[PDB]
């Protein structure tokens, strides 16, 4: 354990178990995540110019929308997988928000967007296994997830 990570250690083998049956289909979650997105915040999809006049099903096949599906998920996998590793997690999530500095119409409020979208996919996925006690410590994690990010972006 260590006292960097936001969660217990109680709390995080919680999360890492759920994870686990979460990152089965993580290519599907990511799809999941940006169409709910544009659904939540419709102008969010023009900032992503290769998806203009495409429907959800136009895209779920689409090799641009499978890279950028991936992009928006890979790093909630790959933070879960360093839980133990603080100084890595912390690298790679400050990353994450500076490759944001430059996207064309990207607001730093915009972070906080990708939270619900990411418990949709949770709640869907999971569905009874999405129990009271996760949510609280999805709540916990990815809101402190997004605050990192959003250290890198101001950076
Ligand atoms: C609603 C808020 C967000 C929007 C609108 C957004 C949109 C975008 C756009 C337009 C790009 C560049 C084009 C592309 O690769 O498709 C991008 C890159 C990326 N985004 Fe986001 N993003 C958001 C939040 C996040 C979050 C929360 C994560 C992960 C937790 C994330 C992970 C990434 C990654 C990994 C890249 C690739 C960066 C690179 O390869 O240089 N984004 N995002």
């Amino acid at each position: 354990s260590d006292p960097r990570f936001p969660l217990t250690a109680r709390d995080k083998f919680s999360l890492v178990k759920s994870w686990k049956t979460f990152s089965r289909n993580l290519e599907s979650a990511g799809k999941e995540m940006l169409l709910k997105l544009f659904i939540e915040h419709p102008d969010m999809k023009d900032l992503f110019p290769k998806f203009k006049a495409k429907t959800p099903d136009q895209l779920r096949n689409d090799e641009s929308f499978e890279e950028a599906a991936l992009a928006h998920i890979t790093p909630y996998d790959q933070a879960v997988q360093d839980s133990d590793n603080v100084d890595i997690l912390l690298t790679n999530l400050k990353r994450v928000g500076r490759q944001h500095k430059t996207v064309p119409g990207f607001q730093e409020s915009y972070f906080e967007r990708m939270e619900k979208c990411l418990v949709f996919a949770l709640q869907t996925t999971l569905a009874d296994a999405y129990t009271e006690n996760m949510e609280r410590i999805y709540k916990i994690w990815i809101s402190w997830t997004t605050e990192k990010i959003r250290e890198g972006f101001r950076e």
